[PDB]
C-alpha cells in the first residue's frame, strides 16, 4: 500500500523517468526533483537509492519505517533556510551515491559502510539554522557554549537525526544486531562530523597520504581491509560531497551559489546588526561573488578534487573539468 515513490506525488511518472535515467550521472537537477515531488526531493531520493542499492532487503529495514523517518528528517531541515535545506542533502546524498560507483572502489566498502555514509549524507546537516559555527563561536551562542567551540553544528545535526530514531515508528534500524548498530552509529558520528570544515586540511592530507601510497604500490592498488583506512575514504567522500556545488553544471553551481550567498548575506546583517566584524563572504556592502567563487576553487575545492580524483583515476575525470571549467567561467566574469 505504499506509492511507488514512497511518498504520494502529482508527477509520478515524469518523476520515475528522471529517477530512472539520472540517478547513476553527475550533475543531477534535485530542484527539478524537488518541485516535480511537492517539497520530497529528500525523501524520495533517498528512497530510490536505498531500493536500488537494496539496502531495504539487506538490513531488513521497513520501508513504511525508512520512508517516516525521512519524512521527519525532511521537515527537520529548515525550508526558510536558503542554502542548507533538504534540497541541499538530496544533493549531497545523490552525489555521495554517484562517487562510491567509481570502478576503483568496486568491492571495497561492506554494505553497512555504504548505509553508513548514505544516511550520514541525508541527514548531515539537519536543523542547520542557516549560520555558521564561527558566527556561534563569535556570539556565544548557546550551542557553541554546550559543544565548547568543537563541531559546533556537525554534533548538533547528529544528535537531532539520533532523537529522531527514538519517535514511535521510526527507527529505521530497528532489525539490525546490537553490535552492528553501536558500529553504525560509530560510523556515522565520524561521518558527519567529517564535514566541518575546521577538518578540511587534515583529511586532504590523509587522502594525499593514501594518493601517494596507491602510486608507489607494486599492484598499482590498495591494501583497504584496515577499516582504518576505508574510513578516511568515505570521510573525505562525504566531504567532497558538500564540496561539490562547483564542479556541478555551470548552471546548477550558480543557483547553489545564489542560495549561499543569500544566507551569508543574512548572517552579515546579523553580525552588522550586533556590531561584530563581518564574516568573509557575509557582507553585502563588500563582497564580490565572482573573486570569492574563484578564490574558493583555487584554495579549497580545486585541490581536493584533484586528489580525489587522483585516488580514483581515471573514473572522476569529468568532475574536475567541469570544476575548470566553471572556474575559467568565474574569472573571466569578474
Ligand atoms: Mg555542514
Ligand atoms: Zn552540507
Amino acid at each position: 500500500f505504499l506509492p511507488i515513490h514512497g511518498v504520494e506525488t502529482p508527477n509520478d511518472n515524469e518523476l520515475e523517468e528522471r529517477f530512472s535515467l539520472c540517478l547513476d550521472e553527475w550533475g543531477v537537477d534535485i530542484f527539478e526533483i524537488d518541485r516535480l515531488s511537492n517539497g520530497h526531493a529528500l525523501t524520495t531520493v533517498a528512497y530510490r537509492i536505498f531500493q536500488k542499492r537494496d539496502l531495504l532487503k539487506t538490513f531488513c529495514i521497513d520501508p513504511h519505517v525508512f520512508v517516516r523517518y525521512l519524512l521527519r528528517v525532511e521537515s527537520t531541515y529548515h525550508a526558510d533556510v536558503p542554502y542548507h535545506n533538504s534540497m541541499h542533502a538530496a544533493d549531497v546524498l545523490q552525489t555521495a551515491h554517484f562517487l562510491l560507483q567509481a570502478e576503483a572502489l568496486d568491492d571495497v566498502f561492506s554494505d553497512l559502510e555504504i548505509l553508513a555514509v548514505l544516511f550520514a549524507a541525508a541527514i548531515h546537516d539537519v536543523d542547520h539554522p542557516g549560520v555558521t559555527n564561527q558566527f556561534l563561536i563569535n556570539t556565544g551562542h548557546e550551542l557553541a557554549l554546550q559543544y565548547n567551540d568543537a563541531s559546533v553544528l556537525e554534533n548538533h545535526h547528529l544528535y537531532m537525526a539520533f532523537k529522531i530514531l527514538t519517535e514511535k515508528d521510526c527507527d529505521i534500524f530497528a532489525n539490525l544486531g546490537g553490535k552492528k548498530r553501536q558500529t553504525l552509529r560509530r560510523m556515522v558520528i565520524e561521518l558527519v562530523l567529517a564535514t566541518d570544515m575546521s577538518k578540511h586540511m587534515s583529511l586532504l592530507a590523509d587522502l594525499r597520504t593514501m594518493v601517494e601510497t596507491k602510486k608507489v604500490s607494486g599492484s598499482g592498488m590498495l591494501n583497504l581491509d584496515n577499516y582504518a583506512d576505508r574510513i578516511q575514504i568515505l570521510q573525505n567522500m562525504i566531504h567532497c560531497a558538500d564540496l561539490s556545488n562547483p564542479a556541478k553544471p555551470l548552471r546548477l553551481y550558480r543557483k547553489w551559489t545564489g542560495r549561499l550567498i543569500e544566507e551569508f548575506f543574512r548572517q552579515g546583517d546579523k553580525e552588522r546588526e550586533l556590531s561584530l566584524e563581518i564574516s568573509p563572504m557575509c557582507d553585502r556592502e563588500s563582497v564580490e561573488v565572482e573573486k570569492s567563487q574563484v578564490s574558493f576553487i583555487d584554495f579549497v575545492c580545486h585541490p581536493l578534487w584533484e586528489t580525489w580524483c587522483d585516488l580514483v583515476h581515471p573514473c572522476a575525470q569529468l568532475i574536475l573539468d567541469t570544476l575548470e571549467d566553471n572556474r575559467d567561467w568565474y574569472e573571466c566574469h569578474i
